[PDB]
């Protein structure tokens, strides 16, 4: 079954309603997605729901810009991690009842209105989102509606997993990639046979495939399985104590033992499309 709110959109699977996800049409940001009664995905206590801000958990959508951009004319105006996550969304329907699938979409007409001054560039995004009874799919597409002008973009998944406790889990399948170490400030390839956590971590592992899955393992358990297509790079961030802290929406403050955010994207570059052409990708969620 699908319900629509005024602020949010709701899909049950029709075999068994206690799987669900809930998206925000503020964002199309899903916060919540249950399997069977237990929830995935980490939403801090204090994050905001009612579109003053973006939702600090979940899966914030980010586009066009990841990061904060300092050289290109036209993204360097943009917050960092651009407009998608701050911009109001339209729920354009159902599209399937079982799996359960519904669309939202986001042009400049109806987007945030100061970042789309800042960035007025032609777009239109359908985001779908499909609940099976054991994965959650979000899948975007991207079309240049402009006739003259190529797009230049950054498209990720900021999707934050929740586990039970950081110090005590490791993600697997992401041995001898090459990474963007963004605390450090360097690239290097990481050589260890699983990703372990004492400390912050911000890395752009690269060269992700389709048959690259990665694995977050817990107790010995793969806990969270993230598949993907079309987004080759995988950010891994934890923000650990400090920055907890830091952050006013981020709560509790030891929150950061409880979730990892593995986010599937295109941020090693930019993608440029050519005039009326489209790009898509998605990723999968499972147990
Ligand atoms: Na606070």
């Amino acid at each position: 079954p699908i319900k629509e709110t005024d602020k949010e959109v709701v899909l049950t699977h029709p075999a068994d309603e206690t799987t669900s996800v809930h998206i925000l049409k503020y964002g199309a940001t899903v916060y919540s997605w249950k399997l069977k009664s237990e929830e995935q995905l980490w939403l801090s206590t204090a994050a905001k729901l009612d579109g003053s801000k973006p939702v600090r958990g979940g899966i914030p959508l980010v586009f066009p810009v990841f990061g904060k951009n300092s050289t290109d004319e036209h993204l360097s105006k943009l917050p960092q991690h651009g407009l998608a996550r701050n911009s109001t969304w339209e729920f354009l329907g159902q599209t399937k009842e079982n799996p359960p699938t519904v669309q939202f979409g986001l042009k400049p007409e109806i987007a945030n209105p100061e970042l789309t001054k800042l960035w007025p560039m032609d777009y239109l995004l359908i985001l779908t989102v499909e609940l099976g009874s054991d994965y959650l799919k979000t899948a975007i597409e991207v079309e240049n509606t402009s006739s003259s002008k190529e797009l230049k973009f950054n498209w990720l998944f900021h999707t934050y997993f929740r586990i039970e406790d950081i110090e005590g889990t490791m993600v697997s399948n992401l041995a001898g990639m090459k990474l963007y170490d963004q605390l450090l400030k360097e690239s290097y390839v990481d050589k260890h046979p699983v990703v372990t956590f004492n400390q912050e971590t911000d890395v752009i592992y690269q060269n992700v495939s389709a048959e690259r899955a990665i694995q977050i393992v817990d107790k010995g358990v793969q806990i969270h399985t993230l598949k993907r297509y079309n987004l080759p790079d995988t950010v891994v961030w934890n923000p650990w104590i400090e920055k907890s802290q830091g952050m006013a929406d981020f709560e509790p403050k030891t929150g950061y033992q409880q979730m990892i955010c593995i986010e599937p994207g295109h941020v090693h570059d930019f993608i440029s499309l050519a005039p009326g052409k489209k790009w898509n990708a998605y990723q999968l969620l499972c147990k």
